[PDB]
């Protein structure tokens, strides 16, 4: 990790945040901390969240999602490499009109996965909870894309891969950017 | 395994079957084979099924259960050591009036357990199937015990351990035998 | 494995074959050998194939399937415990009118699964192959059930669990037998 | 394994041999032993070789191949489930006109695979040997199928899967049994 | 890692970036961060990207590729040791006329690799995706080399190794540099 | 292992011995026992030694070699699949004029391999022993092929693979047999 | 790693670089970064590269080799402990007249090693690539030693160990230094 | 590692170097770096090398050995705990008259150990190399002890343990120090 | 490790050294470094060595022991928790009249342990060395305690555990710290 301030700390001074890993509680804490820090520095200036993530923990993802919606600054989202699963939800959740993808990035949406062991009663309790979480993710995708809930629900049953041009047509991003 | 015929083959001549292990497909296949064999040897004479089992696979247990009900012979059940989970269901599934427990044996009933990984759609499908299998086990226990389904349903939510005299009172066996 | 002749061989004299494990090449060879043997003993007398299997290898399952169709004897199928995946296909593949399930067994049909690693060219070749295998399994289920291909195709996309009475309505079995 | 004689020993009396596993040296010795035994019992009567194999060792497969060609009895081959890689070569190597597939079996041919670690000199020696083995397998397929060598060579570059009716058209079997 | 500023940070002052590892998401983030930092220091001055990489993740590689194309500064690419797979794409993607290789380096291009397990439907979906990715990599190579798409497609079916002089003839680099 | 006598015992009655595995002490003892048994049955009648072996332990191989030379009966050698390393030595060691290869078999000769760890003194002692063993294997090959020792020595420095016809020319076999 | 600057960073001030480990991509990057840094500090002053290495990756080694030939400063090479394999190539690659070995060091040259698994077509492509790499290493050794290519080729077939005085006679170093 | 400068860095100011671990390439590089640093700070003043080592890699040990002889400063050696194998060679290699052991330390000399797997040709090449290395270690011990090479050669065949007073009589140290 | 200087570095300013771990070569280097550092700061002022150790390597322990006797400063030893095996020897090796234990600490002395594998000759050589080491530890304990050698030898044959009061009466410490 090179020095100038480490390279990431230096980019943080330009209000750039990198989400460049699978999303777990550790990564969510780091992303939330940076968004809260940048809001306290200047609540009016745009934040630039670069996304290269295959996704990860739904609850960790929703910690970042609710923080992005709650803070005053607009969060600009930029997809490089890929925004898949929870990564795709965070890309789509950027400020309206300020959601970007680079031209050879890919976006993928799909339903959540789970694991549950134990008594039938407990399996049914956890099946109910994953159902509630799935409906929530459908609701979030519908709100940010403008797609009807029944189209989102049908499309995420299996892995749904999109080029940046397909993601733009879907409403997951506003623009494909090639050159500054 | 001692010889006379190995000891189990010798007891099979007196129409005695030993269910003395956890229930998997291998054990189910062997118990089913012995029941079908004894029926073909004599469809009229009682079979004696000794049960010492903590249970195991539900589908393996229900292969044995349906075979016990399907064959012509009455299947006498005898609990020694324990009949728990699926073992208790097989003990309760003996011919009416011919379900026995030795005095220091224990009987335990409980709801089934499971494990499912994958997409939410698949988890929900497998949760529906475990619900259907649980209802089936409640139906079987109600039928053989004379208890209502709603009482069985409430009683199997947690491990329900019984002495032989409590299992007799519950309707899981007909007699505690001492001598 | 008790002695009388081991228990399985003694039942083989009555033309009883047990498929009571996951299906791999080893199991298919054993089932095929018993089917070929019973045909050579008497080409005209029914064979009784008891099925308790979660399925397994598609090609191993189709070795059994084709042998069941090819030999002269009718193959009576009886589901005990479960007939899932390839097990369900073999249950459905019994002689018309002689496909049975015990009342607490479960039947499940679903699309084939696979694993492939390597170059994009090889992944596409193997994708084409699993597509061909899937279409063949839909055709086999359509033939034996009398269901239309598009209904089978829709139903097997996810795990499709049935009670014996639902399996009878679907056309996978002809009769639910209690006694 | 059931007792009647175990079931395989009983079917061996009817000149039935089951190749129902991946092919290694152990399996090749068992098949060769069964072929030599059946020849000594009766050099005139057909042998029935049922094949359900994903393949395995080339040299083990060629021990079975050469034994099939060498003995006096015709070896009838029957594909059930699958005949892939060396299994497909053994299927195609049955007595002309007596190579059969059950209708839901599958047949697959492909070039051989290898592994070699060590000095450049040794790697080059083993590459020359896999090249020689590959040309030999092409020659065997050409001989038994009647396909030109350059068509075989092109087709086995990648996994080449066939239904029984496609295998019959290719010349790997004579009849799909209905 | 020696100190003057660590050695890499000191070379970063001279607008030198080292890509000297397999490409995963962690490496891509570090390279992109260096490219965005250097652009913000001076959007008009060349960046020098040294490449010694066997490749790695296609999506991680394309994060770097797209960032290289997006920023204002020309990115000079220098191959040392090797540029294989995605390393060869990043080498070929340097500013026109400013793509270099040292004389004993090697360059290799090949089609992408994948791994997929599960239901036929999911295998087919992932086969479609790797096909799309393969066609995109062919398009990128054709663009930066000036080779027709059909020649690239033919050449990447198997590992295509080149000397620096063959790589220049192919259009992957502009000059072999010695001194 | 099928029954008639197991299949191998039945072939042993026709004086057929199968060497179809790597050569270790266990395999060597089995082959020697079969050779000693057949000699005691009839010291005048040929033995048929089928060889499909990648080789193995030099001392285990030389136990077989010396037994083949020592017994009264001619040992006919037949290569099927492969005779590599010690397998090729045993093939070459058959009675003169009675060494055969099937037409798609392969023969391979190479120098011995070893492992030694410990004090320099012990390493040098074991290096000397491996030198002595290698010289002995070159002498055996020269004796049975009629090749000069310096040609054998040059040829076995690396893996030397041969078709049956190359092996005939070399003097490792007498005839390639098709029917 | 003691502090003064850590000890290595303090020696880097005197233009001393330590290659004291097996050569991988990580090590190549660190050596290249030090060579480029020292060139930018002063393009005219000698660099001192101490080599204690058993070797490692050929491509990692050739990244260092090409960097050593490309930079303006003469690279003085000093062998301590050993320079084996790619280590020996880097020792020989120092500025003419400025290649040194300490008197109890050892130098070893040998041909490259590789590993390839997969289809025959892929094995042959990689066998061709390792042939090209071996011929390139022979070319580099011939250039820096003045030995004929055929003598190098013969000598590197097996591990070729040299004392410092033998390495000087071979043309791999210019001087053995004691005090 | 306590701070004042960590404790080792603080003692390095008083020209004290600690060799207190097994000797591998990493340790060799750290000791060589400290010796080269202290020479550049003051080429005339004594260096104090404390040795507590069971030894380790011969080539790593010889990198330190040759550096100790090559630099201008005298290297005082002090044995604490033990100086065994390569540790004993480095102890004996100190400046004449300036080799010390503490009174409860132990010194042990022995021949080198090795390990080689592969072809007979490779084993013989590596037996020759271990012989050459052993002769070189004998020459070094003979030079610093004043013992004849043949006496050293006989004494190192097995583990030769010495008290400090025995080591002094042998010529491995000059003085046993107490207070 | 808290900061003020880390906490250990801050106590080192008060000439406090903590031996709070099993004794290996790494721990000995650190303890020796701290003792040599404190001696160079002030050769006249006491050093306070706190000991909480179950012991460990004999040669590592004897490096600390000899350093404790060799330096000019008195080393005050304080037992806290335990001083077992080599820890007890170091506790007893403190400056006469300045060896302390806290009142709920424990002191244990025992003979050394060893592991040796290989040829009988090597086992006998290492058995002789272990005998010599044991005699040396007996001689060190007799010196510091004033006990006769034959009493020490008898007492250390098995684990000999002592309260601080028993250790004082034994002569291993001078004073139990109490209020
Ligand atoms: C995309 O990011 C998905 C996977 C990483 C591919 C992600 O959305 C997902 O499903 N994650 C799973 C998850 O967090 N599941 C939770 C759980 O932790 O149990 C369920 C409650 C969500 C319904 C991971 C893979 C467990
Ligand atoms: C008693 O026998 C129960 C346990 C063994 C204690 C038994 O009835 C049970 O729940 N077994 C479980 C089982 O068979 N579960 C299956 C499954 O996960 O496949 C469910 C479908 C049953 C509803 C365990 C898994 C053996
Ligand atoms: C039911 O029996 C399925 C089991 C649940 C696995 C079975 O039909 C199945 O899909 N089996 C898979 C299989 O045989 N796949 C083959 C194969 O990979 O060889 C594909 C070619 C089938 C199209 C097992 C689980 C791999
Ligand atoms: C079909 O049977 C192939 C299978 C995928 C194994 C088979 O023909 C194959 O290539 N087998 C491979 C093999 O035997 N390779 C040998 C060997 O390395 O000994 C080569 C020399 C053949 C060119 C192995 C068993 C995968
Ligand atoms: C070169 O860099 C190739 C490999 C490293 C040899 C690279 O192009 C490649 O194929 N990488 C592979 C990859 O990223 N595959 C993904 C995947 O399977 O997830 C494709 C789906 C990309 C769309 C892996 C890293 C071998
Ligand atoms: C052929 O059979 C060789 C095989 C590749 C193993 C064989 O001749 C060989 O070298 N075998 C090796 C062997 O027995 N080596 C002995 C030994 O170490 O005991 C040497 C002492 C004989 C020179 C096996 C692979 C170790
Ligand atoms: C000396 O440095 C050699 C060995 C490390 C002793 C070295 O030159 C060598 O052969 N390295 C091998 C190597 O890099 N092989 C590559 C590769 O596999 O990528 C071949 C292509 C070399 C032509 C290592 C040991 C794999
Ligand atoms: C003492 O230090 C010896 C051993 C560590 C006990 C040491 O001298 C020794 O023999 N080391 C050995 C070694 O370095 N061997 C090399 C090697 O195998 O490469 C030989 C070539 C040296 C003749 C090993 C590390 C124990
Ligand atoms: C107390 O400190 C003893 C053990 C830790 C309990 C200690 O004195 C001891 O015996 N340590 C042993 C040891 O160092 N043995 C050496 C050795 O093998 O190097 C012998 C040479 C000493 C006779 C080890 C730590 C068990």
């Amino acid at each position: 990790v090179p020095i100038v301030y480490d390279i990431y700390s230096r980019l943080l001074q330009d209000r750039i945040v990198l989400l460049g890993s699978p999303i777990d509680d550790h990564v969510a804490n780091l992303i939330v901390a940076q968004l809260l820090f940048l809001e306290s520095q200047d609540p009016d200036k745009d934040i630039y969240l670069y996304i290269n993530s295959p996704g990860g923990s739904v609850t960790a993802g929703l910690a970042i999602y609710d923080t992005m919606q709650y803070i005053k600054p607009d969060v600009v989202t930029i997809c490089m490499g890929q925004a898949a699963s929870m990564g795709a939800i965070l890309l789509a959740a950027g400020a309206p009109g300020k959601r970007y993808a680079l031209p050879h990035s890919r976006i993928m949406i799909h339903q959540p996965l789970g694991g549950i062991q134990g008594q039938a009663t407990d399996i049914i309790i956890h099946a109910e909870e994953i159902k509630r979480i799935k409906e929530m993710l459908i609701d979030i995708l519908a709100k940010h894309t403008g797609q009807p809930k029944d189209k989102i629900a049908n499309d995420i049953e299996r892995d749904y891969f999109m080029s940046p041009y397909e993601a733009k047509d879907y409403g997951l991003i506003d623009k494909v950017i090639e050159k500054r």
